[PDB]
């Protein structure tokens, strides 16, 4: 039986755009969202998956996910998709990474304001520890 | 030792496509592929994951996956692409959720006739419990 | 305890390009990658995922994972993504696949020379034993 959590947006925050980040889904405790991070106090490998769906217009969209823990920033994966100059794209991702208690995770979007959907349905954030 | 389901398509079946759908690996009693849905015998946490192959011109496509149980109606996740106006696009997305026995998943495209492919290695529709 | 394997690229090699793969995180001992295949020495149910990068203009791209074993060649599944015209896209895919000791996993881009990314951000390779 393994501890998850699935989290979705409360509202989208402004180089960067974040998620301030909601459980819907927790079991277990090795893991808490804290506003735009989620923290890792248990020591584990988990499959991390990460969706965002964009609405913006022309430009490259896609999310970064990063753990930064004792001293050190480390991208985990990366999105990438081209928009149309028109207008909509879910990018998901998603891996399987040894986290470390004390990490930080951050899910960030590189530009301003981005457009971003709040529907719970199309950005979504979550971990399995396996 | 996992339960899991993972199907792929029979036939496309025309506001609204799905597919009907065939198991091709299945280990555990608790999922059942009934023609164009699936039956969840089993309450508990899953990972879903979904893909659908589009070759539709022009207009966004994508597909919605949710759960229809005990007297309510909730969209899990969807997948959203834009196509080119010229042809071709995978769209994947999956997560995690608490499914109830007797629950109804449902993955659906709003379109009519959408042009979807039958090929197993481009749409398909998995389950595993944790 | 789940058995685990995520590979990120040493390297592109050049119909056909492949990557050969490094391991970055390993659990148990029954995958073992091998340059630019993997072999799998432990039979069992395994979540495959993938994802590839690509930096081509105008045409279709995408990402095939087979599977060969004692006597046959099969594919699990691919992931496909028009580009535009102009530059920039992800594409992953994955799935739940019975895996049998002796198979070889390739994973192929059916383009000469193709432009994919070495970051280990943008393509990898992964399995969990389920």
């Amino acid at each position: 039986k393994h501890s998850v959590l699935h989290l979705v947006p409360v509202n989208i925050t402004s180089d960067v755009t974040e998620v301030m980040w909601q459980p819907v889904l927790r079991r277990g405790r090795g893991l808490e969202a804290q506003g735009d991070i989620v923290r890792v106090w248990d020591t584990g490998i988990y499959l991390l998956y990460s969706q965002v769906l964009f609405h913006d217009v022309t430009f490259t969209m896609g999310q970064v996910v990063s753990r930064e823990g004792q001293g050190r920033r480390e991208t985990l994966f990366r999105c990438i998709r081209s928009m149309p100059s028109d207008a909509y794209n879910s990018c998901y991702s998603a891996g399987v990474f040894h986290l470390h208690q004390g990490d930080i995770i951050t899910v960030k979007i590189p530009r301003a304001n981005a457009k971003l959907s709040l529907s719970p349905h199309g950005t979504f954030l979550g971990f399995v520890k396996l």
